[PDB]
């Protein structure tokens, strides 16, 4: 049977090996929802070729590459299958990769999606907490994409745009924290403080109204309130890069700051993310709890598994979409309010793309 | 009867009238857990002198002081009201109100509960979200008047130091945003952005680990969680002093933000105050609803009442009191966790004076 919908599942993405490197580089550094250097389409170009050796061992560290896609792809399987019994109507469900900065792109992603004929499509955000620089700019790619060729889309369009505090995101996190609270000496676990570390946020994006860092704490409060304030907590901010001022307090400065206080027991909760990558098997686990933690002391640092493959998770996105498909949503609320002081003219389009939808 | 459990009701206070503003502002400045300053002790004199005018001036503006002491007030009595009917074993109760920069101030407050012979102390603190730099120094103060003064308790304290999602609490800011959508053009209802305005903290405070923004980031989804997310909204912060980075986007630029983007139907809603003053009756009402929204061309700009004498709210407080009884609870667990990046050695004491109580 043809598929009938499409679930977009939309990341950044990440360099799957490390020959791919150089170009998921250069589609960051042209990103100019993420940054407006000058001479964008000459910089850029400069400032990959500069940095890939740098980024290759990086990912060389961790197994040589980013497992984002095989983790994606794993979800959205799980997802359909689920999708297929929960929503009939909507059968067969088909999923599709569309990844800001390495292959398959968004666009392509669209392409495809368009052929297969589907009668409706959802952009999914794999982001459950929304920023213009991650949600916003993947969306903005789909409004492009139409812009761009010219053309209408043959297919009714929404969004599922955020969903920070979604019952069964939380109780896949919850479920990973007690995990790996049961990994600690038990004479230590009333000693662990847990370290929220989500991606921080350059201060020029968080002081335009961006609704990420808000969003990030409401999913921090709801795991908490479901582990019952178990342990002492803290939300931090990890992955800044350059010399402008970001938000923090720092990851890698808050747990050289707990070591020091006499805080050695600490649990990493990557609380922005659905899967590994980057961030978590190389900045985490590498630079802070082998080099950092070592240097600093550390009794025990552990961090919660990814949600990865967790059956859970599978049933938190076809829920999500089931959800989605019955209130007849085009995007949530916040979406039909762009930033106060976004000077974008894109988000304001973008926005209203989806609202204007046909049903 | 003789009072048996006191509690001391915690907020920084304002000037009753335009002769306090003087002494307000010399302790304000003198607050070394606020801001630290050269030579304090004959700087802090300097600055007080000299802003004591405009400062004057600004009360003068909302009717000649703030009307803080006049809502502890009430709300404390009907705290108090209640309790003696919730938990007569711990009747009568007596509120007592310390304020950290004007009369009663919290030493004067902690003498008259010791001179009152009382069994049980609560530092409750009147900030549902907490900040080093509000309920953080109000409980130093409780810590070094037993250093200075040189003597133990005669009571046994404990604290309740933090409360951001109490569900009373929450409805009382979801029944008061209500009541103000009500008072909209019906035709506008929907149009409506809702700013959550809180007062902001400098960057140097949150980059240190402070929990006040991550918590008032959750009252403000169980806010919007009980109204169904019946509006878009956003948070953002109010206050700014001084020439340094502080947290944004600033409430005055989202409000000229939100203006020259169409947004021109707006409800403030001071969301992490629990009654009216300068803040909330010169700055939102006077500097920014009056003044700024009528340059901007707004159409429609009103606030949520601040809670003040909302009887939901003094039972929201002694459900609080009762609560922390029923437990005996000494402090919130996050209490046992100091800032990791925390430079003062206070806050580690302070802690280990509530965590080590007497039963
Ligand atoms: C206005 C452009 C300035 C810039 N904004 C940026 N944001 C990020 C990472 N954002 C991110 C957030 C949450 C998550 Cl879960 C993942 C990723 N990098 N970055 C830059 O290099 C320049
Ligand atoms: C002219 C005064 C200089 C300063 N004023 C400051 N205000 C604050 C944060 N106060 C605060 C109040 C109520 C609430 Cl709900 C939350 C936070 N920090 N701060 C400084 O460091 C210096
Ligand atoms: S910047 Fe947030 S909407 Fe354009
Ligand atoms: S600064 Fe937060 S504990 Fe001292």
């Amino acid at each position: 049977r043809k598929p009938k919908t499409g679930i977009l599942m939309l990341n950044m993405g990440g360099p799957e090996t490390l020959g791919d490197v150089h170009d998921f580089l250069l589609r960051l550094f042209l990103d100019r929802d993420l940054m407006t250097l000058p001479i964008q389409n000459k910089l850029a170009p400069f400032i990959a070729k500069r940095l890939t050796p740098k980024i290759q061992e990086q990912y060389r560290r961790i197994g040589g590459g980013s497992p984002i896609k095989i983790w994606t792809s794993k979800q959205g399987e799980g997802m359909v299958k689920l999708l297929d019994e929960l929503s009939p109507n909507t059968a067969p469900h088909k999923y599709y990769i569309g990844f800001r900065y390495v292959h398959p792109l968004t666009e392509e992603a669209i392409e495809e999606m368009e052929r297969d004929g589907l009668e409706r499509a959802i952009a999914f955000t794999q982001y459950p907490q929304y920023s213009c620089s991650t949600t916003g700019s993947s969306l903005n790619a789909i409004y492009r994409y139409y812009n761009q060729v010219g053309r209408k889309p043959t297919m009714k369009w929404s969004t599922i745009d955020r969903w920070p505090t979604h019952h069964l995101l939380i109780q896949c996190f919850a479920d990973h924290i007690l995990k790996e609270l049961d990994h600690f000496p038990l004479e230590k676990r009333s000693e662990v403080v847990i370290l929220f570390s989500a991606h921080s946020l350059p201060m020029s994006v968080v002081n335009r109204g961006d609704p990420y860092p808000q969003e990030v704490s409401a999913t921090v409060q709801k795991v908490m309130e479901r582990l019952e304030y178990c342990n002492p907590y803290r939300l931090v901010w990890q992955s800044k890069v350059g010399p402008m001022p970001w938000l923090g307090p720092q990851t890698d400065e808050s747990i050289k700051g707990l070591c020091e206080r006499g805080r050695k027991n600490i649990l990493l909760v990557p609380i922005a993310f659905t899967s590994d990558h980057i961030e978590t098997l190389y900045e985490l686990d590498i630079e802070y709890s082998q080099v950092l933690a070592k240097e600093c002391g550390v009794e025990n640092i552990r961090r919660a598994e990814s949600l990865n493959g967790n059956p859970l998770f599978s049933k938190a996105l076809a829920d999500l979409v089931h959800s989605h498909i019955q209130s007849n949503e085009l995007c949530s609320k916040q979406l039909t309010l762009s930033c106060p002081l976004c000077v974008n003219p894109v988000c304001r389009e973008t926005k209203s793309f989806f609202t204007s939808q046909q049903l």
